């Protein structure tokens, strides 16, 4: 692979350690930053398994050079690195000590700290801030769920996974056990079409997520009655705890027609004045 100074770090500053998923590692870099070349910054480790193919190592390649190009944000997972010489492929990105926001959510539901409902406004303030970036530099997601959020020692949102590359297989279940096709745009999920209008769709239920604390989308919903439902018209329910203010913004990032969903710079902008609204007293 071609040496990009703008991101190299040499491999000896690189201290892997222990794996974070199945290939991901946390690890420690020494002088990440070239002014800062005594501190230690943990970070993680993307790289490829040893079984992988030209084709695994394709795809590396280019969601690293996608996040080159698409540039920094509070609420993504940015990268800060990359080891491509002489050894294995490494692309380095922000920790997210505190895992991703369904985790983080799930592990605070009332018997670590409670959560207020201006803290649950907002993390959504947070996502739909880090959408409307990449909105801004023509980034589709394509999976926006609150399993490709994840969540900073800081507390801090950041979308992640969003630099991918799509080939869809629709009865393949997450690692925790839920069907992906469960936050498909309807257009998405019938005529294969992505916009950031379909990646509304999915905020829609991403906001679901939060305000269930991290519940699950249709429990017990196979692949075919999901589509019969979305033919329909079904909508999922108002959460307890939701005002109905946020259940109105969910029905409407879940617009049967794509342009009459909000943007994610109105959901931005009412979300904004939303968490000011919103009392942290319980």
């Amino acid at each position: 692979l071609p040496e990009d100074p703008r991101w190299e770090l040499p491999r000896d500053r690189l201290v892997l350690g222990k794996p974070l998923g199945e290939q991901v590692v946390l690890a420690e870099a020494i002088g990440l930053d070239k002014d800062k070349p005594n501190r230690v910054t943990k970070v993680a480790v993307k790289m490829l398994k040893s079984d992988a193919t030209e084709k695994d190592l394709s795809d590396l390649i280019s969601e690293m050079e996608m996040m080159k190009m698409i540039g920094k944000h509070k609420n993504i997972i940015n990268l800060l690195g990359a080891c491509t010489q002489d050894g294995p492929l490494y692309v380095i990105v922000e920790y997210a000590s505190k895992g991703n926001l369904r985790e983080y959510l799930q592990a605070r539901r009332p018997p670590e700290e409670q959560l207020s409902s201006k803290d649950l406004v907002s993390c959504a303030y947070q996502v739909a801030r880090g959408m409307e970036y990449l909105a801004s530099k023509k980034c589709i997601h394509r999976d926006l769920a609150a399993r490709n959020v994840l969540v900073t020692e800081d507390n801090v949102m950041k979308i992640a996974d969003f630099g991918l590359a799509r080939d869809i297989d629709y009865y393949k279940k997450t690692t925790n056990g839920r069907l992906p096709v469960k936050w498909m745009a309807p257009e998405a999920l019938f005529d294969r079409i992505y916009t950031h209008q379909s990646d509304v769709w999915s905020f829609g239920v991403l906001l679901w997520e939060i305000f269930t604390l991290g519940g699950s989308p249709y429990p017990g919903v196979p692949v075919e009655e999901l589509f019969k439902l979305l033919k329909e018209g079904h909508r999922m329910d108002k959460p307890s705890n939701c005002t109905n203010e946020l259940y109105m913004m969910m029905r409407d990032c879940w617009h049967a027609v794509p342009s009459q969903r909000p943007t994610f710079k109105q959901l931005v902008e009412d979300l904004d004045r939303i968490v000011a609204l919103t009392s942290n007293q319980e």
